[PDB]
């Protein structure tokens, strides 16, 4: 049960593990500074500002294939309440990842098969 | 992550903050005091009687693109649990306005990205 | 009877044996930001209404809401009119404009023998 | 420049002589009182009501072809303008019969082919 | 279990009673004698004729919602055989309309809930 | 209220008077002698036997717009009872023509228009 | 072999060595209201039937009988005949037609050795 | 032969013996005393109120499955002719239940397969 | 003019005389014990039960065009009124054939053409 | 707000006031006893068991327009948390009527419009 | 692999057990001595005629469900080759019944499960 | 204008040389007694009888690609006329060949080419 | 259970005795001597060559309904096992006939109907 | 409430009691151990690797309905919050069966009715 | 070279070697002694009973993906003849596994490319 | 008559002669080592490994029509048994011919045509 | 990167920073019935290949296989070559030529700082 949903081209991953849930995305063309980054129960937000591609007037943009907004956002509900304190996140080459360690109640725990 | 839903004409909008929702209502020709509003956790409810263009019996409407509906409403659930007690309101213009602050439990608290 | 110009409002028409009222929808507009005048048989209704302003903290998640800040109408009626002695009023965002109609163009009976 | 529009079903014919107009309409189950008839110009205006079939409370409807508005009505625009002070009217059998006779300004004049 | 079928407009409608039946018939422009009106059994007749909008060789008729044939007729099968003999008929203001008392093998008597 | 019924080509009319009803048979190729007529109630029955073209052995149909079946026949329900006894019926020229008065309780009474 | 003209008429067209017999269905019209020329490879059949006739007491409430009281037909044969050697005859509403074929029509044998 | 022909939700169901018919219907939210029952020859008619849902003007109906109309009847024409006066009939849980014993000339009698 | 209705497959033939009706049905694999006949005026009922092929629990059924229904029947309503009391009835062979001699107001009566 | 889901036809509504919601249900032809009813937080149970209509081997179903599972349920999502504790309910004429109050938690609070 | 084919209406069923194959066959009508049937391999055979239903000359065919091929017939390719020559056969009421004991490399061997 | 018309599968070609016409027809199964052959002008007809395969009452005819008709036909009107009388055919092997020499004023002459 | 296979126009039939096998097989405009004719077990092969219409360079083919290939042939498997080596075959008039008595074990034996 | 998601063929069934949940599994082809199965809140999971068809390097695969993936899974979303520790499960003959006793505040109490 | 048919979800799989044939079925929730297992020739039989999942009164189904026949079986034909009587079989973990052996007669022989 | 079957490109011709079957294969790019090739009775088996094109790690496939499946084979059905153990085979230029004699008892003999 | 010609030849193109391998697909041919040309920026293939050969008393009943006995390929590649340079080897009906880049094609280094 996870929910996407803002504007703007930004990939998405999402990753669970027992006791964690990692977030991935893609966020080329971004200054890291440009970033910010909440959560609290199980909902995570991710805000960006990327600047357009700054051409002198001699130039011209002849062909591009590379949305053009400069917002851009996601709100993502995950499947798991989480710990917003113990979060971390690194951003290398143009990649968010952010990790979210689950709160204790929703740590799921085995049954035998007897 | 929303759902609206009632009885009539009313275009809704819904502006978020790190800590409130601001909900916007158009209600063109309804009374400041025929208009109830009420809120607890998630969900804010809007009511609305507007009364019927009053044509004298020499007069007919000959064309007419205005809704006929006299009762009017909408149930609106948000991204974030309130605080109704400190929801305040106003309504100029047609265009009615409510700030909920969020309740504590729903305010997202920062990652560090390192 | 033509509608014709830019921007969400709703135009509602009503004929007495010796006037034509005219009401129009305009939300979020202020009194002051709208012109109005007319003659023969034509109105023209123009207005202003500016946008929803927002802080840098908040962001629009959800709109119903139309955009566009200039909005107009021009509405050909039934009938010459008296722009002189036409009055209106603005309430609740509903604007009402009543219209004599000019002699020439009220109508006059035939008895049915 | 024939233009008919209202409300209710009520068939017109329209007859142009030399000098005036006939306009006919279909008007069963309507008291003559209960019938205004105007006109200025090149327009012809027709109001009327007809009051529903009674029924007893024994009685039910169990098939039906006739209509049930109450307030019908007709503006026309004429291919030419009339002297409203001159035009009489009949109403026989259901059937209203106008006669519109023409203004001068509106009567054509003969071309001879030489 | 009714059937009406005929030629040319004449829009039917049929009333219900515990003793009795009454039939409308939409009939503009007609004269009360071009009407011919009979029944038995279960099944009534309606016969009619219309003469055409007379028109002087200078008037052109230029439009017309109003259908053009002259006879016009309707057969109508009943829920209930009738009593011809006491049915009454009056036609004011283009409207026919015609009382039959049911037969008493066709009366429907009551049956009690215990 | 009509029902026609059964094998060939046999284009039938059907006339009503308000004492009898006329019935007129297309029967191309018949032999008074073959056709077989009989009736009761409301039902009329006509048989016929048409035998075929007969070719001798030089001879080849090249071309052939007319149907090939030999027994044709039609049981028709008329819209009244009628006196078998009192039917008459004439066969000229291809046509068949059957008369049958309609039985008294078939006959319709008038009702007056007040 | 070509038909053409105004009416509901069957037509049937029958070949011999030597002759063609044309049938025709001309139910309701009698003997004397039919015309009928022919010449080389043309035939011509003519007829008026008149309308069923209806007292002022009676309706018509159905119908499945043609109404046209002009009928005709003109027949293209596969050979050109004999038009004053021709023989017809009209019994129950069928016309029966018949014609000798030219000598220049008439086909000769081939031997199969 | 089998025809039911009225207005509103009302599920029939027919039922035949050698000697009755019985006719089911359902009617929820109907009273007994709202409910009119006759009977003659091969029909039966069934005539019901139903009020509607009454809301204090605090409530709202925020859905609903459940048809409005609140005048509703059914007539039937049955596969016999049957005994009015010996009809009964039972009205429980929203279940209307009629029996209807046939008349003695629609009673069918056996033939021996020899 | 003909109704037939009712379940299961039973293929029915109907042959018309002068003086009789003959109804035929399939009916392969039915008792002739287990056959219920009956008719009044113009209704004709066929009731018949088959009972299932048998299997013993070591076969399988592995291919079969053959109905499966126990319960059949059929409701005939017949082009005439019929003498029940002088019906008979064969079955042999899977094929019941039921003679119906006409009653004598159902009889048709020759009309001569002169 | 809201979600039906289970098997069987039983048309419900759904009232809502400020301190109550009341559901209503369909269910013709069940017995007051055949019926369990339970609720908790936000969602209600209704299950219900209806017998066949009852024949006689003499008598035939010959049409039916009523459904015919015995087994029939839903379970609803409603708009508000309830008190089970203090929820009432009547059974009359086929209709249910539950009436359940709200907890504190769900009922909403006014905000004035200055 | 299981292949019928051949002329007529004639629905086969087709059972096996260990150690036979049962045919059945619907053939009402057909008269026992009307059928052939012959076997070898895994290859039967079934041919039939059954004469047309015969009318008198007063008598016509005014309906018919039922098929009018007088030859018909079936070749039924088996799943097994068979012992023609212990091959039985009953015929009662329309119904045949072919009883096919399997050859013996034909017989499946069991495998047990370990 | 080569035109071919008549009853039967039989494929014919044309050749043309300057002097004659060749036709070739395909009659397999068919006595080159029961061929007729006739000519004249710009036609040629070609009339056969070919007679059924013959079947002991034993056999059956289990599957089949040959056509049935007995009796076959082919007018063909040629692009010249031709002497008749100096027209020659052979018939090998279920091929029918003539040979018809072109008439003197059908016969193409030269035109130069400067 | 039979298959044709193979090229070129060439019509077959296939007959079925109790004890043999006919096939035909049209073959216009083929010379006897240019047919193989082989067979075993439960299939017969058939190969023919037909040489083309040959024409001197005068002559034009201006129409051709006639199939040009010159090889052709047809491989045929049968529903029983023949005896090659009892085949008889004879080829009159374009057409092949091709006698092929049925191996023993693929004769069908009786079974009788008690 | 009742979601299903993740990889892989594994047809579940949820059985519902008063007082807990059942969820039932098909797992087909898997090991005992190579299940793993955990709960918590509302939600469980199941996953489980399935190894491949081993075929040594003779063999081949000429033929398979047998899904071919290895790691298969699904997470549940039941209707009621339960008690994991409490969970206890079985798995004989491919089939997986978890019992989920319900937690305390999921289990309904019930409502009379008066 | 391969068919199956038969009645019930049941997954095969088929694998080929030089000297045997490997049969894979799914067979999840069956009793390995409610499987009969058996061959010959060319064909495997798979029969088995499987009991449906056994609910308490209490308890429903509320979702189920799972087949509800209890009756399931296969016939297999192979693309070789094989051994029975070596044939083994083992029914792990709803997986029912069947190794056949060639029969000489179907093993291939190699032939050498020089 | 004829099945192939396989996995892989691998277009197939076959020829037949009077007394043998040759096959044709086209394989390019395998190797004449990693060819099996086995027949029995009426069936070929062909198998076959062409390794895949082998890029150095600098080298990119920029475009390719060549299909890339390293295993494939052929399963043929031929129309006659054969005789293996004197078939041959010869692999030249990616294409591979196998000549496989014909069995006695499938060697066709002559049928005269008298 | 145009292929154009007559007849079944799957083609494949590999591409190395200095050179260019072309593989072709020919099964039925003969070595020394193929033709190979090339010149800056196109390659030409030319192939005979002799059709299966049957005995009268033989039939083909089923094929898969082309009939052509002409076939080619014209290919343009994305680098002028060095033909004098470009080798080629025929095993198992595939044909593989190898042809070196000339040097006013092969791409340079730019770093990415």
């Amino acid at each position: 049960g996870i929910q996407i949903s803002g504007k703007g081209f930004m990939p998405i991953s999402i990753i669970e593990g027992d006791q964690h849930i990692k977030v991935i995305a893609w966020l080329p063309g971004v200054n890291k500074e440009d970033i910010i980054l909440n959560a609290v129960g199980d909902t995570l937000e991710i805000r960006a500002k990327r600047s357009p591609l700054m051409i002198t007037e001699s130039e011209r943009i002849i062909y591009s294939e590379i949305p053009e907004e400069e917002e851009i956002y996601r709100t993502i509900k995950l499947p798991a309440t989480v710990k917003e304190e113990n979060a971390s996140a690194k951003f290398e080459n143009g990649v968010l990842s952010v990790i979210l360690p689950k709160a204790e109640s929703s740590i799921k725990k085995g049954i035998n098969i007897e």
